[PDB]
């Protein structure tokens, strides 16, 4: 059961959870990867990794993915969690130089991951290993789009570094634009395609129904994260959160901001339900009787189905993962799974 302040009855009633059959092997393989790439200390891997539920999150999202595709996605996603932790710790400890150098190496490794597989910085080497594997599934045109999207994500993280160092809370609209990048909306959307085995042509993925369904899936996920991660983020002096922007710039109380974020999250669901009908009609239209048409139709249908799965996976992840359980920590500002 979910606390009433975080409960979304429409998710529970209309978005039933799904789990990829590879999940049991995925859980252990990603844990071993985190250990072997030295992305987390061995004792913290053993104590916390399974409880963090990072593989559960992805195995509830990219249904139908080939096992090796899901493995690369899960490793990359766990890396992404550790990177968020490193970014936070660099801010907290004022390591502007270390952040800047890491930022530059990630930009370079993103374009040439093979060159960085054995880099002295284990965080860079881990990134490169996952990215090189992601680059082996689809044509180089997809790889170039992934890279373009992630260069933008890195710079959004750099903007967050500047905001927190300068004591700046973004305005609400500024935040919503930034959040599409710090949450990596377009990366998760890109990764639908290797999961269904097909790079979608620009004309297909830029169709308004596909774009809008993809957007709303990610807006829900990011703002639901904001709702559930607000306590940990307040305790950690994090400033990036829709609720924090509302409190700071619209002078809402903590209770008023929670209610406002909740209402915006709820609206994402029913806006998605409306556009999902249009997106599945588009999927039907692509089935024009040709082989390629059947392939594109099936791929769009699978991707839209996983856009829907993201709602339930993200919902339950926030209640299962130890990442957000600030009430259990000795130091509310320092999560125990983080390298401080
Ligand atoms: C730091 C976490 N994350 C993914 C690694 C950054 C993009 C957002 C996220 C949080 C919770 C669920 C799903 C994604
Ligand atoms: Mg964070
Ligand atoms: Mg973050
Ligand atoms: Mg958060």
């Amino acid at each position: 059961a979910v606390p009433p302040s975080l409960r979304l009855p429409v998710i529970e009633a209309a978005f039933p959870r799904q789990l990829h059959p590879y999940w049991p092997k995925l859980q252990e393989t990603t844990r071993t990867w985190l250990l072997e790439k030295r992305l987390m200390p061995a004792d913290k891997v053993e104590e916390y990794a399974d409880g963090l539920c990072y593989t559960d999150l992805m195995a509830g999202y990219y249904l139908g993915a080939p096992d090796e595709v899901l493995q690369a996605i899960a490793d990359y996603s766990a890396w992404f969690m550790v990177w968020d932790d490193r970014h936070d710790r660099d801010i907290v400890h004022g390591r502007a130089g270390a952040w800047r150098r890491l930022r530059g190496l990630l930009h370079t490794a993103l374009d040439s991951p093979g060159d960085h597989l054995h880099h002295e910085d284990t965080l860079v080497a881990g990134f490169a290993d996952s990215v090189r594997r992601l680059y082996a599934f689809l044509p180089a045109t997809w790889n170039a789009r992934f890279a373009r999207h992630f260069h933008t994500v890195i710079e959004a993280y750099d903007r967050e570094f500047h905001n927190r160092t300068r004591g700046i809370v973004p305005g609400v609209e500024e935040y919503l634009e930034l959040r599409r990048l710090t949450f990596a909306h377009w990366i998760w959307t890109d990764l639908l395609e290797p999961s269904s085995g097909c790079e979608l042509p620009d004309a297909v993925r830029k169709h308004p129904a596909y774009r809008r369904a993809a957007l709303l899936s990610q807006e829900f996920a990011a703002w639901y994260n904001d709702l559930c991660s607000l306590p940990k983020e307040i305790a950690g002096d994090e400033v990036h959160n829709l609720g924090i922007s509302l409190i700071t710039h619209h002078s809402l109380t903590l209770e008023e901001a929670i209610g406002e974020v909740r209402r915006r999250v709820e609206e994402c669901i029913t806006e998605f339900l409306a556009v999902e009908r249009d997106a599945l009609r588009f999927a039907d239209e692509l089935a024009d009787g040709t082989v390629r048409g059947k392939e594109l139709s099936g791929a769009v249908r699978a991707n839209v189905g996983n856009m829907r799965n993201w709602f339930s996976s993200v919902y339950w992840f926030h209640h299962e993962s130890g990442r957000y359980m600030v009430d259990s920590w000795d130091d509310r500002s320092t999560p125990p799974y983080v390298n401080n």
